[PDB]
């Protein structure tokens, strides 16, 4: 969740969201339960003028 | 404060309570003010189906 400052210094929001795949319903802890695995990271950048709209 | 998950994996609640003896009214910090001491730990296990009833 990127935004902006008076000067214009771009600032990210500690209020950002990390999503792990779904396991045992909770999605706050994902575990690997297989013999092999591959991990990939992807991201989406959203912005706002107003706080928390994105 | 133990409970249960959909699968059944028993889970304890960070919402658990540790009680120290009473000193200077506050019970969040207990100090030893004697020449000798003995410390014992005891516990009670309570459970719930509904959250926070125990
Ligand atoms: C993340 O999701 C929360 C709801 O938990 C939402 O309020 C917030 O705007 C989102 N933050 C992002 C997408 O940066
Ligand atoms: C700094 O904050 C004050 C109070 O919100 C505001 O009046 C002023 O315009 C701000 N100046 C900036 C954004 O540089
Ligand atoms: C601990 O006491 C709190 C009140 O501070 C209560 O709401 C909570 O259910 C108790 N947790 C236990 C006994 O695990
Ligand atoms: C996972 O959570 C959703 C939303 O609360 C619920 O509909 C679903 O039945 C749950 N599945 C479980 C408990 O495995």
């Amino acid at each position: 969740g990127m935004k902006r400052s008076g000067y214009g210094q771009p600032i990210a929001s500690p209020l950002s969201n990390i999503t792990l795949p779904m396991q045992d319903n909770n999605t706050d802890v994902y575990c690997i339960r297989s013999n092999q695995f591959s991990i990939y990271v992807h991201s989406t950048c959203k912005s706002s003028l107003w706080d928390n709209v994105f």
